[PDB]
């Protein structure tokens, strides 16, 4: 019975052959010669950017590239927040076979330069306001030769544009529509360097392949969206974390008009959900629970509006039936997905929407629970930890094959570290840290509940609760805790302090455990084991 292995269907539109960016290219230059077809519009601004104008300016990117010297032994990094310009040096080098590393527009100096001492870049993009913080960490880096401001026409600075920097290369006679794009291995090739949990972000390498599969999902019917003619998409989410990569380039291949937003405002949303027709909406979690609150959203006709979704981030049911109210959808589309595993594996399919879950099995995937001791794989409605196997998955961590390795077992399987059930009609649930209840006397305070206080305490820079198991209690509720950088303190100090504020079964019985960091979990989220785990030796 590898049958309680749960699998994603038949795709609609066969995986098809080529590079990440032969596809690209290919369905660009249809849409190219329709003139008119717009392909971003930049909500702020109101301009619009034509698939000639795109497609063109990339081939050039991409032709002025492989002429200055590089081939798919280097990478560049695009650091720039949301904009009209964000995917021309993206586009341009995935037709050349560079390995594009996003960069995070405001990253600080500091997570700068470790995002970029991993994909080590030939020659970096950069918007006008991006540009001091990568000449200073240029100077810290040897490998970085080469500076091109995205968002100038002109040179910037002395610098080059990505307009002066493509008539300086290219050659006499070029011509955008006899470009073709190089050839390679789609498996080998790295398309995309992503960043990220505990430590320091890590560089999730993705080749073409996975690019390439999720093709095949943007144009799916269930698990992407059909496409119609004049189809729009309006996009908060930002261009790397994940997420708003995978659905821009997917929305490319389908000739969609593109909306991006790059500082939210509630009335500039609703108004261009409204104006521009948006077929459907990207939002980041947070951003759900703030439309949760909003009361303006009846003011506007937003009759044209199908489809909101959060990509990878999995929903509190509570605010993703909240925020489909207000806008009078049957549902939210939630999936859940990991950065080393490009976009969602698990993404609630269309119409078919179950209460609470994030969804079913893409095409090309595997998934399957695990028992969190012996490692055998569950059956159905059986809580254990989240396995997954399929063509989108990371090939790794660049250089660090030991955390790459036993993420992935060598059968191919990625360990989500998050647990999960899935039903008998196949769906799949998330199991969180936050409604995780701890049984001391036989009523339970959510750990959540006692984290605010702790972070409330200025001494106090991060906690984490989790239920100390003691056999004459249940669960005693207890603590790690990480002291801000000045300070020292005591775990009694610290339950004296709890114990003043809570009911007095809510009361940190349990203790603390001093850590310098509380373990979080892929996505973030608080890990509620290994913080268990890690109170049980202390005590
Ligand atoms: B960390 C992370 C990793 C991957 C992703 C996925 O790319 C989301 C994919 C998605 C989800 C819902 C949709 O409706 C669509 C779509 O519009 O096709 C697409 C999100 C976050």
């Amino acid at each position: 019975d590898a049958k309680n292995i749960k699998k994603g269907p038949a795709p609609f539109y066969p995986l098809e052959d080529g590079t990440a960016g032969e596809q690209l290219h290919k369905a660009m230059k249809r849409y190219a010669l329709v003139p008119g077809t717009i392909a971003f519009t930049d909500a702020h601004i109101e301009v619009n950017i034509t698939y000639a104008e795109y497609f063109e300016m990339s081939v050039r990117l991409a032709e002025a590239m492989k002429r200055y010297g590089l081939n798919t032994n280097h990478r560049i990094v695009v650091c720039s927040e949301n904009s009209l310009q964000f995917f021309m040096p993206v586009l341009g080098a995935l037709f050349i076979g560079v390995a594009v590393a996003p960069a995070n527009d405001i990253y600080n100096e500091r997570e700068l330069l470790n995002s970029m001492n991993i994909s080590q870049p030939t020659v970096v993009f950069v918007s006008k306001k991006g540009l001091q913080k990568i000449l200073n960490v240029q100077k810290k880096l040897p490998i970085i030769q080469k500076i091109i401001i995205m968002d100038s026409k002109t040179d910037y600075q002395g610098f080059q544009s990505m307009y002066t920097f493509v008539t300086s290369h290219l050659p006499p006679g070029f011509n955008e529509y006899d470009f073709v794009p190089e050839s390679f291995d789609r498996d080998k090739t790295i398309a995309l360097i992503m960043n990220s949990s505990t430590g320091l972000p890590k560089g999730v390498a993705l080749p073409h392949r996975t690019a390439c599969v999720r093709f095949s999902h943007a144009r799916d019917p269930i698990f992407g969206n059909q496409i119609i003619p004049d189809t729009a998409i309006l996009s908060v989410v930002p261009f790397h974390h994940g997420f708003g990569m995978f659905t821009t380039l997917g929305y490319l291949i389908c000739g969609f008009r593109v909306v991006l937003m790059y500082r939210f405002e509630e009335e500039l949303f609703l108004r261009s959900l409204q104006d521009y027709k948006i077929q459907s909406a990207l939002l980041v979690p947070t951003l759900f629970s703030f439309f949760a609150k909003s009361t303006l959203i009846d003011k506007y006709d937003l009759s044209n509006l199908h489809e909101i979704a959060s990509g990878g981030a999995p929903l509190s049911k509570e605010v993703g039936e909240a925020v489909a109210k207000r806008f009078h959808l049957p549902g939210i589309r939630q999936g859940y997905g990991l950065t080393e595993t490009t976009s969602a594996i698990l993404i609630t399919p269309e119409g078919d929407d179950k209460p609470g879950a994030v969804g079913k099995v893409v095409p090309f995937f595997e998934a399957k629970v695990v028992d969190l001791d012996t490692g055998k794989t569950l059956g159905v409605n059986q809580r254990g930890e989240l396995c997954v196997r399929g063509p989108m998955i990371m090939s790794g961590y660049v250089n660090n094959p030991e955390a790459t390795n036993a993420l992935i077992d060598k059968d191919g399987w990625l360990h989500s570290g998050d647990i999960a059930y899935w039903d008998e009609d196949e769906h799949f649930f998330i199991v969180d840290r936050l409604k995780s209840l701890i049984k001391y006397k036989g009523y339970q305070v959510a750990p959540a509940e006692l984290e605010s206080i702790l972070l409330q305490h200025p001494n106090i820079f991060d906690a984490g609760v989790a239920g100390l198991p003691d056999d004459d209690a249940g669960e005693l509720p207890a603590a790690v805790v990480v002291l801000e950088h000045g300070k020292t303190m005591t775990e009694k100090e610290i339950v004296d302090y709890v114990a003043s504020q809570v009911t007095t079964a809510k009361k940190l019985r349990g203790g603390v455990v001093f850590v310098d960091e509380v373990p979080k979990g892929l996505t973030g989220k608080l890990d509620a084991r290994k913080i268990r785990e890690i109170l049980i030796k202390a005590k």
